[PDB]
């Protein structure tokens, strides 16, 4: 029965990954996943994580299963981080959290959910946008659509064609946000902008889905969450789906969240009661591991405060890498102006190149990035940044 | 858009706990869920595994994610516990194994595979079985038909209603089998019985999907693979759903696998890549700590002495259990012979009580105990077997 099965093409992302591990000439450059790297080039595990690590191995006296929503301070801390600590939808109890595998995880069960539970039939994404947006909404059965959010030319928000390209974006429908950084092109709405969004989508009876990948990645933890604050006064009902993957440096251990909000805590209560029947159908109940590390280190004071300094001194090195990454590019030659890569926010930076000169970078030079265009500017170090800008100078 | 969802049941087993972790009654004794407790009434966590756990803290260098199907290792670990050694489908390279979120992400992903890249329609489950087979598989699109298989008179297997029922599945259909420790009756298949339904299964033309949570609970690590390893020696293709929560004590770090065997290696590795994009567009990728753990177990030869050492002691704590459980019944007063609980395999037992009993079991004497009547001999401590006796004898 398994001769009729037609291969599946490589994740555009993911996949490239692998070459990289193929590829034999030395001084290759990866610029490909989004993983955040040092000024070595490594991708360390984060000092608060390893203390909250050892309290685990310290204190844990058993591994019995955790309830269907996972751990009960993991949910209301991540509430705060989102809504702020003394919000009135945490107030008046219309949230619920559910702790899942990743931010992925996060959106494949609200995508179930939704797809079980109510009349949604369509969902609105970026273009371009994370590739496997698509393919996780599609796996529920929800159609997909796209909206437009790139200015190629001037390399910034086309707001207008956004505006017009949601004008047949009807009342039940789900439209996607990225809540900052937003994965590819580094562009978000400024404030102005998203509480316009928020008064269309009141207007226009959409349901917002908010993708939180990379919160505190772009100004700062409570900067990062104005656009969603300002829907979440706004609306009746919201889903969110965050992950503290990059924030955490906890990619592997897979944490994430989804939060539903609904008019008040009756309903949401009886709606997240099918968001844990869509749980236990699926993996059951969420690992612990992550989870308990992020809700270690969210409930303690100390750990807290170096976490703080952590992802600080993380995101501040991506913006230092964006400015030699123009100013290198300049003194190596390029007559092309990047001067745009500075006002991009967090790890991935929308260069423009062409995907002939992607291939031709990977085969050619050895430097890896995704077919898009889109390079990984947290992959940048000061040892390998001269022979990246001078490769890319030669394919321009 | 949430105002009509109507609320969720609760989960048959899930529910019981929370139930059960609120009743103030401090006699209270818990039977429900499949989770192992040593002589004091505790679920510990494994020798073994605190001393990998260790490892890995003084180890990792970096958390970066680990790839659609996990750590390879941990995959090719589980292929020769599942097949040995030396197996033929290890050498032909006929096997693929996917780390998954516990035995029941192996399901699910399992479930998504067959729905989105075959003609697969319906699937057969053993009735009685685990109450979460059917959600998993309606959940992908997946029909479910039951076979019997239990005889309640003689508290046996009718091999006959068996057969008879299975004569109603289609060539094509798919035919979920125990590996070993039937949930909820503990009555197996003899090795004659196994190798009857593997030649009437070629014959019949099914495709063979096996559960497998309970390696080394029934008697030991190759005795119980024994009914799995008559299949594979005999059919070109198989699924086989394996998790490591009880016979490795890691329930909430969620580790599991799903593992594929097709005709040759081309086939499967071509199958195979679209059980991995099932697997993107769920979670992305599996949850690393527990898996970690687990192959590092059974990578080190000192370590995995001990790992056995251990599950050898909890299988014959059960069974030292099994036999106090009837020889107490008898003098508590029981008018009945539950001599039918020796013969019983795992960690449970089908006791008989009635859905009304069971009930008076929790609302009167605060034991609790799953609707089916199906109760944890695992759970039992030579401390609470008096009381626990007293109030079945009282509710006979
Ligand atoms: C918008 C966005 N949403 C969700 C996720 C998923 O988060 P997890 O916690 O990993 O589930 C990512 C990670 N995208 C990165 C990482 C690799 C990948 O998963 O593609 C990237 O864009 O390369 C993302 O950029
Ligand atoms: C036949 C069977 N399959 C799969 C699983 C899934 O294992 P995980 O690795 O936990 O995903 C269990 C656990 N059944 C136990 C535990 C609670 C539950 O999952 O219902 C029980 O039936 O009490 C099981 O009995």
């Amino acid at each position: 029965m398994f001769e009729n099965i037609t291969a599946a093409p490589a994740d555009p992302i993911l996949g490239l990954a692998d070459l990289f591990r193929a590829d034999e000439r030395p001084g290759k450059i990866n610029l490909g996943i989004g993983v955040y790297k040092d000024e070595t080039g490594k991708t360390p595990v984060l000092t608060s994580v390893k203390k909250a690590e050892q309290y685990l191995l310290e204190n844990e006296t058993t591994k019995n299963y955790l309830g269907i929503d996972g751990i009960p301070e993991f949910g209301r801390c991540t509430q705060e981080l989102l809504f702020g600590k003394g919000s009135a939808l945490i107030n008046d109890k219309r949230a619920r959290t559910a702790q899942t595998p990743g931010g992925t995880g996060a959106l494949r069960v609200a995508a179930d959910f939704l797809a079980k539970n109510t009349s949604v039939k369509r969902v609105w994404v970026s273009n371009p946008s994370w590739p496997n947006h698509k393919s996780v909404f599609n796996s529920a059965g929800l159609e997909v659509r796209e909206y437009a959010y790139y200015d190629a030319e001037n390399h910034t928000l086309d707001f207008d064609a956004l505006i017009n390209s949601l004008n047949e974006a009807q009342a039940g429908d789900v439209v996607l946000f990225h809540g900052c950084c937003h994965n590819p092109t580094g562009i978000d709405p400024t404030l102005e902008q998203w509480q316009t969004l928020a008064q269309l989508s009141v207007e226009k009876g959409w349901l917002p889905l908010f993708d939180f990948a990379y919160q505190g990645f772009a100004r700062g933890l409570e900067e990062d969450a104005e656009g969603l604050r300002a829907f979440a006064a706004m609306h009746k009902e919201l889903i969110v789906a965050s992950s503290y993957s990059k924030n955490f440096g906890l990619y592997n251990e897979r944490v994430g969240a989804c939060t539903l909000v609904a008019a008040d805590s009756e309903t949401v209560d009886r709606a997240f009661s099918q968001m844990k029947a869509a749980i236990r159908a699926n993996y059951s109940n969420p690992p612990a591991h992550g989870a308990s590390v992020v809700a270690t280190i969210l409930s303690n004071d100390a750990l807290r405060a170096i976490w703080e300094q952590e992802l600080t001194d993380m995101r501040q090195r991506i913006q230092r890498m964006r400015q030699l990454f123009v100013n290198t590019l300049q003194e190596k030659g390029a007559n092309r102006d990047f001067s745009f890569i500075i006002k991009q926010n967090g790890m991935f930076s929308f260069s423009g190149l062409t995907k002939e000169q992607v291939l031709r970078l990977r085969e050619e030079f050895g430097v890896y990035a995704v077919a898009s265009g889109r390079v990984n500017v947290a992959g940048m170090t000061p040892d390998n940044m001269a022979p990246l800008c001078e490769a890319i100078v030669a394919v321009l």
